[PDB]
């Protein structure tokens, strides 16, 4: 499974959903997650993220290991997203800022 980590929060560019063959992205107010059972590890989405926030599960940085479980849980509760939309308004002020997990909205 590929996993969306911290830099997506408060950016949520959604360029990633164009390239997914199985539509396994689920949408939250200011974050996206990848459904771990659905993703066929095609890796097509992780060049496409502007925030470079997608990683192969096995390549998630040590300080972002929380996101693996997080993607798995919120994929169960958030609605599926299949079309690209506009980036959140202030997306590039937040692009690159660390520790945005405290801003996550459910
Ligand atoms: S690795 Fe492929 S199947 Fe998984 S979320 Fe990305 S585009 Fe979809
Ligand atoms: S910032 Fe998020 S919405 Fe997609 S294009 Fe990157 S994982």
């Amino acid at each position: 499974a590929f996993v969306v980590t911290d830099n997506c929060i408060k950016c949520k560019y959604t360029d990633c959903v164009e390239v997914c063959p199985v539509d396994c992205f689920y949408e939250g107010p200011n974050f996206l997650v990848i459904h771990p059972d659905e993703c066929n590890d095609c890796a097509l989405c992780e060049p496409e993220c502007p925030a470079q926030a997608i990683f192969s599960e096995d390549e998630v940085p040590e300080d972002m290991q929380e996101f693996i479980q997080l993607n798995a849980e919120l994929a169960e509760v958030w609605p599926n997203i299949t079309e690209k939309k506009d980036p959140l308004p202030d997306a590039e002020d937040w692009d690159g800022v660390k520790g945005k997990l405290q801003h996550l909205e459910r």
